[PDB]
């Protein structure tokens, strides 16, 4: 009677080992190795528009300019999707022969037949290559890309209580189906490590977090080889309170705990949590800005009309809608909900577009 | 330099009578004669077949508890391309005893938009069209109107100690237009203001419109039977917000942009289009969100049945139809616009809106 195969799944784990935490739940959700999302089956940025891809290429410019122009320059991009966002980013590029003849793609793709439609799209293209991970890419100076790629990680969430703040799980209800919980203890320093304002909220509060593995690692790399990176996702500028773990549908958001697996499941990605992990450990945090903002700054609104000028009409209606999803508010446009921020190599001082104020 | 022509008359307007009123301004950015936006797909009769089969069948429901009338007045105001009326009357055309006691009555101003609907619905008898509301003959009736109010110039007033000065356009240093504010409060706004806004702080912002539609709507129906439905973009309770925006294809925008070459809107206040009806002895049912509404009127049952018969990419094209009308996110508008009705009172309650 289970929702889906993943369900069946879940409840069994839930008797067998108590209570699922819910970073637990959204992880297996999207990655089992049999029933995840991703294992089993164009509203990004890229897909929308060739327009994305061209600007952050041009971008990219600007960083290996403000790095020195290095003779090798990683261009490195996790999570390339179809590849369609870096095939954009190279033409734009090929504009400019030297700096093309300097790069160096690294693709970091874990998925198999993702890795292979991406082959065959820059199959072209020379000095292009695939790693499984981040770790596996060559050292160097780099520009590393990551559109959506931390909102997809695992969210782990808690609930103040009198006690404290005890981590939010997953459990079975009556009917059997799934839904939200509170562990019995509260997390033994957890204040500790919340924002000074955070630990003045109310019962029910519900505080959201990410270890920063990731960011680490990202922010590890610029500071130690040089370069930058640059993350786009939805998410908000200061840390706060408030639920935002949601599935994501075709056109319009779900109740994450319905068809386990079946499922794209998203929360917001807190920048301020990402600024500070970064500088924590070295490296410079810029902006963050919001994604509007970023590209307006970058030109994207000429770029628009230039291309709309020489296309067909209905191409031309195309290219204007993208630039509102793109850069807009309302009607579901993207431009101030999701943000940027660049991280980089601390002797870089400023980055186009985020702290060049 | 000026955008448009509209603006540049809009201009030489406010140099030679002063600040204009927002309510005035969005007026004519609408319906200037030569200039009007109005004179020059995403409403959800487009979206899908599905709205209007459903207020189709609603109306069904209403005809039931009017005891049944042997002619029932179908009343469309903005019928738009008169897509929504052709999927209603498809709906109908399968309850035989009442689609013969139907008479349809359009309301439509524009020309050419009345011609386009006349060639879609040339085929069905029975159907008129109508300068005016007023022009409707007598006789019990079924009132449909989607995003008719939300097209209604929006007043509104600033909240300053000394009292609440209504909001106005002016013109700015380099020639723009601007947002002003009245030199002069409003005499006796506080009263008939809902008692918990006239406790509002300074700059705060209160919308409404003149009850001069509504009413007219509801004492019809009061006056002669049967019910109204009104469906748009807005709020159940009143407060205060300025929510006077230009609406573009993929997002919102500034309202003092491109007069004339921009669709303006502003929330409609469902709780004074409540008390408006009441007012004058007519019945209110719900308020209730869109998204509610439909989901009780069985709109997922029917997708599903038309996805299970349709090709692959129709398929898509359904699923996607439903959550635009009863989700929420991603621009979905089941959780935004919200639904009221409105009727004789003599009818206690109405499907989907008071009847649970």
């Amino acid at each position: 009677i289970d929702q889906t195969a993943l369900a069946t799944e879940i409840k069994r784990l839930i008797k067998a080992a108590g209570p699922m935490p819910v970073w637990r739940y959204m992880e297996l959700c999207l990655g089992h190795p049999e029933h995840g999302y991703y294992v089993t089956r164009f509203t990004t940025s890229p897909e929308i528009s060739q327009m994305f891809g061209e600007l952050l290429g041009l971008w990219s410019a600007s960083v290996w300019k403000a790095a020195d122009e290095p003779q090798t320059l990683r261009l490195i991009e996790i999570g390339p999707g179809r590849g369609t966002m870096m095939a954009d980013a190279l033409r734009a590029l090929r504009v400019l022969p030297i700096l093309y003849q300097s790069l160096s793609v690294h693709l970091v793709e874990i998925n198999p037949v993702l890795r292979q439609k991406q082959q065959t799209l820059l199959a072209g293209i020379r000095n292009i290559h695939w790693h499984d991970s981040f770790e596996d890419v060559p050292e160097g100076p780099a520009v590393i890309l990551a559109n959506e790629y931390f909102d997809v990680l695992p969210i782990h969430q808690a609930i103040k209580r009198e006690t404290g703040w005890h981590e939010r799980v997953i459990e079975i209800g009556a009917s059997g189906e799934l839904v939200f919980g509170v562990a019995a203890d509260p997390i033994p320093g957890f204040e500790a490590l919340l924002p000074p304002l955070a630990r003045l909220s109310p019962p029910g509060a519900v505080f959201e977090w990410r270890p920063d593995t990731e960011i680490l690692k990202i922010a590890s790399r610029v500071r130690d080889q040089g370069g930058a990176a640059l993350i786009i996702d939805y998410g908000h500028l200061r840390s706060d309170v408030g639920d935002t773990f949601q599935a994501i549908a075709s056109h319009s958001y779900a109740d994450p705990l319905q068809h386990p697996g079946r499922a794209d499941l998203t929360a917001h990605v807190d920048f301020d949590a990402l600024g500070r992990a970064a500088e924590s450990i070295g490296a410079r945090a810029h902006g963050p800005v919001t994604q509007g903002a970023f590209l307006k700054r970058l030109g994207i609104e000429t770029r628009a009309l230039s291309l709309m000028a020489k296309a067909t009409p209905q191409v031309s209606e195309d290219i204007a809608g993208a630039l509102q999803r793109l850069t807009g508010e309302g009607r579901g446009a993207m431009g101030s909900m999701f943000k940027v921020i660049g991280v980089s190599d601390p002797k870089i001082e400023t980055l186009v577009a985020l702290s060049d104020d």
